[PDB]
């Protein structure tokens, strides 16, 4: 390609291979993601006939000024793969690596980060998109600005109000009704994953590893965590889907009051 200068490989795995690059016209930092045609779970269609990974359909749906979801800048089709050109914050670290380095997060830091993830998930749902793989590996932190960005819509779907009976996101974030029945609805399955994520932020590891632990849904804390935060987590991890909070109820909960804005968070917590 002559539109982008390719830099180091940043990582590879079920998401494909992702390289650092720069757009040659204006030096903008980008990430260049290659996904093999044989490993794409779902396909969508652009308004015009072109069959594309679902991920491309979903990223176009979520596009706007709103900075909480990674932007798709361009995409290319090759004979055996698709190449996605995405925004790349610089300096950046994903939340998985951040928690690996710092351990359990201070609650004021977790509250700012969790709030920004809820604003990004609400924006996806308002655009008709369900991510289906919310987890710390799929959240990037713009370290200078304190802003978080959701990435990787490769397991996502268009949002619907009937039941889902397929799933290929991350099993330890997936809800008890998926494990037991292979059936879930989108918003309540999303809120269960948010409960897992909030526990991972304030404890430094996820609460469940085994199917039997997910089904029993009993949460224990190894780290000191305030009673209001443990209430929110246990509410989001209610075993009955209809007992979990809506997004409005999460952002109105007492633990979510008084959030730092992203720049304030970067000044206080980010080196
Ligand atoms: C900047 C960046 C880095 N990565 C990956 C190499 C990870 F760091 C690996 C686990 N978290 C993202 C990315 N992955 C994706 C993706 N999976 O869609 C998108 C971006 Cl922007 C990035």
């Amino acid at each position: 390609e002559s539109q982008y200068q390719v830099g180091p490989l940043l990582g590879s795995g079920g998401f494909g291979s992702v390289y650092s690059g720069i757009r040659v016209s204006d030096n903008l930092p980008v990430a260049i993601k290659h996904v093999e045609k044989d490993r794409i779970s779902d396909w969508g269609e652009l308004p015009n006939g072109t069959r594309v990974p679902m991920e491309v359909v979903l990223l176009k749906k979520v596009s706007s000024g709103f900075s909480g979801v990674i932007r798709l800048l361009d995409w290319f089709e090759r004979p055996d793969s698709f190449v996605l050109i995405l925004e790349r914050p610089e300096p950046v670290q994903d939340l998985f690596d951040f928690i690996t380095e710092r351990g359990a997060l201070q609650e004021e830091l977790a509250r700012s980060f969790f709030w920004q993830v809820l604003e990004a998930v609400r924006h996806c749902h308002n655009c008709g998109v369900l991510h289906r793989d919310i987890k710390d590996e799929n959240i990037l932190i713009d370290l200078n600005r304190g802003e978080l960005k959701l990435i990787d819509f490769g397991s996502g779907a268009l949002l619907k109000d009937t039941v889902y009976t397929d799933f290929d996101g991350t099993r330890v974030y997936s809800p008890p009704e998926w494990i037991r029945y292979h059936r879930y609805h989108g918003r309540s399955a999303a809120v269960w994953s948010l409960g897992i994520l909030l526990y991972d932020m304030v404890c430094g590891d996820i609460p469940f590893e085994h199917d039997e632990e997910i089904i029993r849904g009993q949460v224990f804390f190894r780290q000191r965590v305030s009673s209001e935060c443990q209430h929110l987590i246990r509410w989001c991890l209610a075993l009955r889907p209809s007992d979990r909070p809506t997004f409005e109820e999460i952002q109105n909960h007492p633990w979510m009051q008084d959030v730092l804005l992203p720049q304030e968070t970067a000044e206080i917590h980010l080196h």
